[PDB]
């Protein structure tokens, strides 16, 4: 616990009885965590409510079927409807199929929860300490630190708790902190006090908040105050949603459904005017009302019909599973657009070190210069043994184990490596293995300096612990380390000030330690060192130590290289002005050429399989780096985004070459060229930038801060588990996992999302429309009503719910992945789709309508009235218009009706089984592909079995029809509608567009 940032440094220390280089002993982290607990926070419970999901009604047509079920109510409390008790079965023939899509709403809102939820937790969050039973830096759970231990944040890092900054050791240090103070840019920090005791966060400009993110830098501090006394732990309970609204899809649907509200009011009132006309008839004894109020329940139950409620639940319910999917591939959706986003994705931008690339670094070889003579130039090359991080293994000279401190290149060689390096060593005890602390390109060059023991250090009776940094730490011993010029992307290299150690002989010499590109770096030397001489650098020389990288770079190790030069008299410190990071390149000029290091770095297995179901699913895949052309473009044959022999000069391109182009020249490189090197943070924004003005949908992938502006920028960011924090907070999506096959997987089922909503569209609207085809078919042909306001809320209740919502659970189309991505702004409905809503619309209209014809008409236990309807209803009381005046009532017997009923049902739960895909055959996608379709249709069929057998039912609805041969016409008139879509099919297949 500490109140104040406005106690100096040193004060910071007292108050903890803290040495600032060695941290707390393990006796005082033991009072620590019992006096102040572990850090974190407790809260991790309760997100939604139970209740709150439940109240998934307030959406867009559920409010309707609302409304529609209270008139029902009112309507009923009046005594009547037209039959007494029919009226109270109305308002609960709404709210089931509402009650039971709303529970798996809720069903699949919480499984998503829980399954992402397990992923968040699984890997445990880490930090930085220095901690007295260890010189160098160790890593522990972040869980574990208390306040008073000593802290390390860089560059990419996510503060881990509330800390008093102790020291800067870069010239600055830049933090992200948005998260706590809503300030957009970083903001940067210093260790001065400030006496404020009453300032606001955004004046604490010497600590360092949990939870923001370092921009740029390094620092070390002090944990102040952890867990809920954490400032961000404050305030958590709070906030009026920071959360959001919903997808852009969802907003298309909503908005569609918001037209389809239109389109379905006028046709009910058009029911309402189409008749009243029988408003007088003998039915309701011919008041000029009664008529009036049981034709708007005509409306109102066809409006309660026609409309999907289902649509609004149906996508939610797809999104929740298209997380609860991901997870289970171990993708992390921090925004719910992305999956349905990259379904429609046509370019994946991606970085190369850590995403393409595992990131797992290792020097395998080596050089320094040999000889110099005239233009001849020779090199002393060396090999290195142990691909991990692990301090184990040997360099080898003409394949012979040899002594590094035998050659004085090696020995400036291993100094720089040392010196010039923020990242460390940390031997895991659990695991029982080496872990970098920082970066990967840095922690090899540590290692390497533990394998070269370039002073014959004592080593082998040392632990796994302290054999992980003791070379090093040699080295450390030799050089004071005033300051470090720290790494930017601008000139490619970093550098590192020193003078000899014990202050000894206070003037042999400073020095500066400088590595980098080699590119940049040779061309700022001018000298090349010679064992411990130093000759000028010349053309021959040059030309020799760039052929050697050439050659490694683009063989068959790919090798990441990188040079190292020391500034043999470096400029005073009083000359040197640290507050303009753009100087810091003149500073590095004059160098002298000490050597250089390839480095290890193999693609991840997965990649090139991706890549190929990315070329075959009509996506791009790009990649970009720093790192330099010549290595890049081998990894890219080696994965598969160049063949072996092709010609790459126009579509592989430095930032400089890129640079060079025109504007318009350089968009164009953007189409056609799938390898960008040497290019910074910058240059991978623009690229997506320009991808994006051929109105395509950009996904960046990436792991680093170099790539934070691209993956803000591109539709789609996508963030390496393994990568920086800052990486991570930039994306939508994060690959916990970091593999890379599942942003193909991503791709395939926000695909199917898409595929899905389309189906359950289908389905209801082809069907939806028959429902409605059917009322005005006899209206208009001059028949007997075929149903009832109850009989279309049974209709509904049974074709419009979970066999609807089970379409949602299709599964991926059979060619889903082979043909190209979707247009965003396509039309939802195609023009030639709607012409399938109504040829079957159509079909399921006329059957239902010649079904009812069928009882009457060609009907056995019908009256016969043969054809022509006997040419009207006139009829009325007893005998009229005398045209075979044989039977009386017949018009009101339930039998026509239910027979009507029956074929609605059977024949939607039929177009329902040609709705497991748009254009698939059900030869090749059988029924039994859906089983939750299945299930669905059964409880349906099943249900409207019940109501025709189950004896008090069919008096409430309407009587029964004969088993055996009633439903034998039942599916002898639905089964067709089958058929007919599948010649259909046929027709959107073997011909073709789209
Ligand atoms: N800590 C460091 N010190 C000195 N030079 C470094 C360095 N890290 C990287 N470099 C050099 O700077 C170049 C540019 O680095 P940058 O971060 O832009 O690309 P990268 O190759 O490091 C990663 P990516 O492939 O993910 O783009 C590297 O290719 C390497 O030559
Ligand atoms: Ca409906
Ligand atoms: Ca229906
Ligand atoms: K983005
Ligand atoms: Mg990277």
């Amino acid at each position: 616990m500490e109140a104040a940032h406005s106690k100096s440094t040193e004060e910071c220390l007292a108050y903890f009885g803290v040495s600032e280089t060695t941290g707390l002993t393990p006796d005082q982290v033991k009072r620590h965590l019992e006096k102040y607990g572990h850090n974190e926070l407790p809260a991790e419970e309760g997100k939604s409510l139970w209740e709150l999901v439940i109240e998934q009604f307030e959406d867009l047509l559920v409010r309707i079927l609302l409304l529609a079920a209270c008139i029902s109510f009112v309507l009923a409390w009046f005594e009547e409807g037209e039959e007494t008790i029919t009226a109270f079965v109305e308002p609960f023939v709404i709210l089931l199929i509402l009650i039971a899509n709303a529970i798996v709403g809720v069903w699949q809102e919480r499984n998503a929860e829980n399954a992402i939820e397990a992923l968040k937790e699984y890997e445990p969050e880490m930090g930085k300490v220095y901690r007295a039973d260890r010189k160098s830096v160790q890593r522990i759970k972040a869980r574990d630190i208390v306040p008073g231990d000593i802290v390390e944040v860089a560059v990419g890092d996510k503060v881990p708790a509330d800390i008093r900054i102790l020291s800067i050791k870069s010239t600055t240090l830049r933090v992200d902190q948005s998260i706590l103070t809503g300030e957009s840019v970083s903001v940067i920090k210093h260790t001065e006090p400030v006496p404020d005791p009453r300032a606001v966060n955004q004046d604490k400009k010497n600590m360092l908040f949990s939870g923001t993110n370092i921009a740029a830098g390094k620092a070390l501090g002090i944990v102040a105050t952890t867990g809920v006394s954490t400032e961000i732990g404050k305030i958590r309970d709070q906030m009026a949603a920071t959360e959001q609204d919903k997808t852009p899809l969802q907003q298309k649907l909503d908005e569609f459904g918001e037209q389809l509200s239109k389109v379905i009011s006028l046709i009910c009132v058009a029911v309402w005017l189409i008749n009243i006309g029988h408003f007088n008839d003998p039915v309701h004894g011919g008041s000029w009302i009664r008529g009036a109020i049981y034709y708007f329940k005509i409306a109102v139950a066809l409006a309660v019909a026609a409309i999907p409620e289902g649509l609004p639940a149906v996508i939610t319910t797809c999104l929740a599973l298209g997380t609860r999917r991901m997870a289970k591939k171990n993708a992390i959706v921090r925004s719910l657009p992305s999956v349905e986003t990259l379904g429609c994705t046509s370019v994946i931008c991606s970085d190369k070190t850590g995403t393409l690339t595992t990131n797992q670094m290792s020097v395998c070889k080596m050089f320094i210069i040999d000889k110099v003579d005239g233009d001849f130039c020779s090199l002393n090359e060396f090999s290195i043994t142990g691909s991990t991080y692990a301090p184990e293994g040997e360099v080898l000279k003409n394949d012979k184990p040899i002594r590094s401190g035998q050659f004085d290149g090696l020995v400036e060689l291993a100094t720089i490596c040392a010196l010039c390096n923020d990242s460390s060593l940390d031997f895991n005890e659990t695991k029982g293995v080496y872990e970098k602390v920082g970066e990967a390109t840095e922690t090899a060059l540590t290692t390497l300096v533990e394998k070269m023991n370039v002073f014959n250090t004592e080593v082998r009776n040392l632990s796994k612990v302290e054999r992980a940094n003791a070379c090093n730490s040699v080295i450390r011993q030799l050089m004071k380390k005033e300051f470090t010029l720290e790494f930017s992307r601008d000139r490619k290299s970093m550098s590192v000030y020193c003078s000899p150690a014990k202050s000894s002989r206070a003037a042999v010499g400073n020095k500066m330690f400088v590595k980098g590109a080699p590119e940049g770096v040779i061309d700022r030397c001018n000298y090349v060192r010679v064992g411990t001489t130093r000759v000028p650098m010349t053309g021959p020389v040059k030309e020799k130590i760039l052929s050697v990288i050439k050659e490694w770079g683009t063989g068959r190790d790919t090798l990441r290289c990188l040079a190292l030069a020391t500034r043999d008299t470096p400029p005073k410190r009083e000359e040197m002005v640290l507050d303009d990071s753009s100087r810091f390149m003149e500073y590095e000029t004059d160098l002298t050429f000490v050597g250089v290091v390839g480095m290890l770095d193999p693609p991840r297995k997965e990649v090139m399989g991706s890549i190929q179901l990315c070329r075959d699913a009509g996506i791009r895949v790009i990649m970009i780096t720093g790192d330099n052309k010549g290595t890049a473009i081998a990894i890219c044959r080696r994965i598969g985004i160049f063949g072996e022999n092709e010609e790459v000069a126009d579509r592989a391109y430095t930032g400089r070459e890129f640079d060079d182009l025109p504007l318009a020249e350089q968009r164009e490189a953007c189409r056609r060229a799938c390898c960008f090197a040497r290019v910074e943070p910058s240059h991978k924004s623009k690229i997506v930038e320009y991808l994006q003005s051929y109105d395509e949908i950009t996904a960046m992938t990436g792991d680093g801060v170099n790539d934070a502006p691209a993956l803000k920028k591109a539709e789609i960011g996508i963030a390496m588990g393994s990568g920086t924090a800052v990486a991570k907070t930039a994306s939508e999506m994060v690959l916990a996992d970091d593999n890379f096959s599942t942003i193909v997987a991503a791709v395939e089922e926000g695909r199917a999302i898409y595929n899905n909503m389309k189906q359950f569209i289908r389905y209801l609207i082809s069907s939806n429309v028959g429902e409605v085809v059917c009322i005005f078919l006899t209206a208009a042909l001059g028949l007997p009503e075929a149903l009832i306001p109850v009989q279309l809320l049974w209709v509904n209740l049974v074709t419009d719910g979970l066999p609807a919502t089970a379409l949602g659970f299709n599964p991926p189309d059979l060619d889903i992945m082979d043909r190209p991505p979707r247009s965003p702004k396509e039309p939802l409905i195609s023009g030639w789709l709607f012409f399938r809503y109504m040829a079957i619309g159509g079909y399921v209209g006329a059957a239902t309508v010649g079904a009812a014809a069928w009882w009457f008409m060609y009907a056995e236990d019908g009256p016969g009235v043969t054809y022509h309807q006997l040419t009207h209803f006139m009829q009325c009381t007893e005998d009229h218009p005398h045209f075979e005046g044989l039977d009386c009532e017949i018009f009101e017997a339930p039998e026509p009706m239910t027979m009507a009923l029956s074929v609605l049902v059977t024949i939607e739960m039929c177009n329902a089984l040609n709705s497991l895909s748009e254009n698939q055959s059900l030869m090749r996608m059988p029924p039994w592909v859906n089983i939750w379709l299945l299930g669905s249709i059964c409880l349906s069929m099943s249900l409207h079995f019940l109501i025709l057998y189950v004896d008090p039912l069919p008096m409430i609805f309407k009587l029964k029809a004969l088993d055996l041969t009633q439903w034998l016409m039942v599916l002898k008139i639905s089964l067709p509608v089958i058929g007919l879509d599948e010649i259909l099919k046929f027709i959107a297949r073997n011909y073709l567009e789209g």
